[PDB]
DNA sequence: GACCACGGCGCC
DNA sequence: AAAAGGCGCCGTGGTC
């Protein structure tokens, strides 16, 4: 490309270098443009940023988020990622991509500018006539991004102190806990390793070795394992509580105090929107879709998380939401009725399982009844429910039956739905996503079987993420409006912060467009809280 | 100091 | 662990 000075002309497409992956947290170490045939090379990266009037090419949104965290407003555009990955959600990275569409994903940003050009010029080509795929780019993935770079350079706000002091009261227990395991193994190991526990239990206490590992074919020191070896020895109770301490410690209330941003005073995620195979979102550097809320002491973490002096937080979570997309999918007659009735599937499971009243079935009993709903719906098998619920395996495979017979075009959708994946090489959400899924007529068994629950589910949880996603890009210029936040996206809910002042009116709207953002044979429902922290804006 | 694989486990 | 699906992060263990 021939050499022009900097700046571009509009609509040039951007390459850009950051000192590490995070971008709240990069140096900007290079940028460039590309377009008519030129390239060009920004002297100094961050005033050069303020001639872009939009963030077009690989990776926009990282630059976005960037520019906004300088106090720049420059939206990301176009974006030869989120082309791909609608062509093939396999299409995870800038590396594969460039490989695959006609190029190389180097470290230099001119050449990542030239080669954002170029794939976007392919890309665009491989869409042309695929309408629904395009649909999904302009009027769902691509405002997503501008939303997405939004909430990752807002952030949430952390009691920093709540959690430094929970650590050393934390600290005590686990002591307490190691110190009993040690004396009950007759010696001290590290505990750990799952490696040197294994020898431990299963050599020196003798105690029945109950599974194995996947990939080394190990002796299983899983939660699951070491359940069904509770009342085989004291020191199996010791070891469970000594994992929660140490899983909750290690992951979120140590770490997460050392990564308050200095200009910001908060938190800041990363919102990726080409990582799954299905559409969903996933967040990392921290993870906050993934902050604990079913233990007292997760419970203790999640009010760490906190709305800003003179705000509050809004919790807006789909109710029963993939149950609902498969009545709207399948067409299942009394699946409907269900959801038109008003009934609730995860409290009359709940009810069932502890054998309690359903106005009794309080919320760590309905959240056991998810996993069971889930479980068995996406194909769990007879023997690992009768175990996950301490009954029969004949009453486990009852259980199973009658759901299913409950509900008959279920099945039916199921079939369906492979036979048209194993003719086409994918399946499809509502709006036309699609997962390539090759080894439905793989000839070994359980590795079809395996690709026939992914293929099954991926319509199902990829269309509840299209919702949501459709729900997020109409709502936030709402919220713009009325001078309130978007925080964090959790897969069906969503966290908002708005003024004191103005929260209940913003709780009310926010619930009316999730629930009418794209309308099934089911009416979608929102339970919405507001309180000072995210467990309390649930409750 | 960086990789990766693995088992394990937090959430949806 | 076992015919749930989708993620990302932890510590260990091995390696470079
Ligand atoms: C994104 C949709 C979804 C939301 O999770 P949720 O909000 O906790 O539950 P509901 O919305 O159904 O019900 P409500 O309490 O009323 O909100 O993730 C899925 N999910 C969840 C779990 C726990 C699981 O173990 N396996 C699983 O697949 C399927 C589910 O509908
Ligand atoms: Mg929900
Ligand atoms: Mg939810």
């Amino acid at each position: 490309l021939e050499e022009a000075p900097w700046p571009p002309p509009e609509g040039a497409f951007v390459g850009f270098v950051l000192s590490r992956k995070e971008p709240m947290w990069a140096d900007l170490l290079a940028l460039a443009a590309a377009r008519g045939g030129r390239v060009h090379r920004a002297p100094e990266p961050y005033k050069a940023l303020r001639d872009l009037k939009e963030a077009r090419g690989l990776l926009a949104k990282d630059l976005s988020v960037l520019a906004l965290r300088e106090g720049l407003g420059l939206p990301p555009g176009d974006d030869p990622m989120l082309l791909a990955y609608l062509l093939d959600p396999s299409n995870t990275t800038p590396e594969g991509v460039a490989r695959r569409y006609g190029g190389e994903w180097t470290e230099e940003a001119g050449e990542r500018a030239a080669l954002s050009e170029r794939l976007f010029a392919n890309l665009w080509g491989r869409l042309e006539g695929e309408e629904r795929l395009l649909w999904l780019y302009r009027e769902v993935e691509r405002p997503l991004s501008a939303v997405l770079a939004h909430m990752e350079a807002t952030g949430v706000r952390l009691d920093v102190a709540y959690l430094r002091a929970l650590s050393l009261e934390v600290a005590e227990e686990i002591a307490r806990l190691e110190a009993e395991v040690f004396r009950l193994a007759g010696h001290p190991f590290n505990l750990n390793s799952r490696d040197q526990l294994e020898r431990v239990l299963f050599d020196e206490l003798g105690l029945p070795a109950i599974g194995k590992t996947e990939k080394t074919g190990k002796r299983s020191t899983s939660a699951a394992v070491l359940e069904a070896l509770r009342e085989a020895h004291p020191i199996v109770e010791k070891i469970l509580q000594y994992r929660e301490l140490t899983k909750l410690k290690s992951t979120y209330i140590d770490p997460l105090p050392d990564l308050i941003h200095p200009r910001t005073g908060r938190l800041h995620t990363r919102f990726n929107q080409t990582a799954t195979a299905t559409g969903r979102l996933s967040s990392s550097d921290p993870n906050l879709q993934n902050i604990p809320v079913r233990t007292p002491l997760g419970q203790r973490i999640r009010r760490a998380f906190i709305a800003e002096e003179g705000w509050l937080l809004v919790a807006l979570d789909y109710s029963q939401i993939e149950l609902r997309v498969l009545a709207h999918l399948s067409g299942d007659e009394n699946l409907i009725r269900v959801f038109q009735e008003g009934r609730d599937i995860h409290t009359e499971t709940a009810s069932w399982m502890f054998g309690v009243p359903r106005e009794a079935v309080d919320p760590l009993m309905r959240r056991a009844a998810k996993t069971i709903n889930f479980g068995v719906l996406y194909g769990m098998s007879a023997h690992r429910l009768s175990q996950e619920l301490a009954i029969p395996y004949e009453e486990a495979q009852a259980f199973i039956e009658r759901y299913f017979q409950s509900f008959p075009k279920v099945r039916a959708w199921i079939e369906k739905t492979l036979e048209e994946g194993r003719r086409r090489g994918y399946v499809e959400t509502l709006f036309g996503r699609r997962r390539y899924v090759p080894d439905l007529e793989a000839r070994v068994k359980s590795v079809r079987e395996a690709a026939e629950r992914m293929a099954f589910n991926m319509p199902v949880q990829g269309t509840a993420a299209d919702l949501m996603k459709l729900a997020m890009v109409k709502l936030f210029p709402r919220l713009e409006e009325m001078g309130a936040r978007m925080l964090l996206q959790v897969h069906d809910e969503l966290v908002l912060e708005a003024p004191k002042e103005r929260a209940e009116a913003v709780a009310r709207l926010a619930k009316e467009v999730m629930e009418g953002v794209y309308p099934l044979a089911v009416p979608l429902e929102v339970e919405v809280g507001i309180g000072e922290d995210w467990l309390s804006a649930k409750e």
